[PDB]
């Protein structure tokens, strides 16, 4: 389709991808000081 | 494969140095401190 040619799912990976590793940053930074 | 048109693994490496660069700076603002 003429949809491939932009091919911007990559950038909606590498959000997901930086905020779930936000997430489990602020998790451990929680889970050592919880247990 | 197509995919390798996009080619976004790139963003993924900066990312990763750019964290990586960004914790070793603040180890070694506390190594240095530390011992």
């Amino acid at each position: 389709n003429p949809y491939f040619a932009a091919g911007g799912g990559l950038m909606i990976l590498g959000t997901g991808l930086a905020v779930a590793r936000s997430g489990i940053i602020k998790a451990s930074r929680v889970l050592y000081r919880q247990m």
